[PDB]
RNA sequence: UGGUUGUCGUCAGCUCGUGUCGUGAGAUGUUGGGUUAAGUCCCGCAACGAGCGCAACCCUUGAUCUUAGUUGCCAGCAUUCA
């Protein structure tokens, strides 16, 4: 764990003292995570994640922060899983159809790229029409083949993504979440007391699940 | 009284659905950052590509192609006052 900066939280100034229970010690006003908890709590995500897959369960990874958009991306796409990048959209989930319908939109203006359609109407079609193809890749390129809703969501910063976290909430569906000493534990059904803003610490955690998700598949 | 006249005729916006926010009336998107002639456009953002009015749809003029060459046209030939 901690060559990974895991440990490490925020200052004392932006603590939740519902994370009093996971923190072990302030040092140069910053909390330090308990590591000892960390790894059970780690432990018992693994377990939650890799039963879930096993049921043939899709998980939905979430990390808009700058040091998670790579890390998510990379690890959702290696365990063939969905996620967001990018920016969370206001009712991907609860609203899942009309995001639906942007989805088909986005897959009908990619066949319309295959099939040289884009030959026939342009200059003033196609500017617009790779326009909101470039913008619709983007922000659901992660979700394109995501026919139901997510059986469960890993969050990283439940903070930042508090949007997804009502929204998960809203539906009942478990949510699996990364937490500094500033995130509110009890939002959250599998808690995961670490770093958030240390790119090595997301880069470990996510990694574990993807793999949790890959050795269930096997 | 009908109808038809004059007379305030453009002059400024209304939104997609569901989702979201409040006990509620409502608010959001359709408060922000630039931009345009603009009711424009991009970036935004618990609202998310983009919608109706606007414009366009009608008619006319500006270039050129295809078709049609007669009663129109004559460059190239015969002509003659033409």
């Amino acid at each position: 764990l901690l060559e990974a900066g895991v440990h490490f939280g925020h200052q004392t100034r932006r603590w939740n003292p519902k994370m009093k229970r996971y923190i072990f010690t302030e040092r140069n006003g910053i909390y330090i995570i308990d590591l000892q908890k960390t790894v059970k709590k780690v432990e018992e995500a693994y377990n939650f994640t890799k039963n879930l897959a096993a049921e043939g369960g899709k998980i939905l990874f979430v990390g808009t922060k700058k040091q998670a958009q790579d890390s998510v991306k990379e690890e959702a796409q290696r365990s063939g899983m969905y996620y967001v990048n990018q920016r969370w959209l206001g009712g991907t989930l609860t609203n899942f159809e009309t995001i639906q319908k942007r989805i088909k939109r986005l897959k009908d203006i990619e066949k319309m790229q295959e099939n040289g359609t884009f030959d026939v109407l342009p200059k003033k079609e196609v500017v617009q029409l790779k326009k909101e193809l470039e913008r619709l890749e983007k922000f659901l390129g992660g979700i394109k083949d995501m026919k139901d809703l997510p059986d469960a969501l890993f969050i990283i910063d439940p903070r930042k993504e508090r949007i997804a976290v009502a929204e998960a909430r809203k539906l009942n569906i478990p949510i699996i979440g990364i937490v500094d000493t500033n995130c509110d534990p009890d939002e959250i059904d599998v808690v995961i007391p670490a770093n958030d803003d240390a790119i090595r610490a997301v880069k470990l955690l996510t990694s574990k699940m993807a793999d949790a998700i890959l050795e269930a598949k096997q």
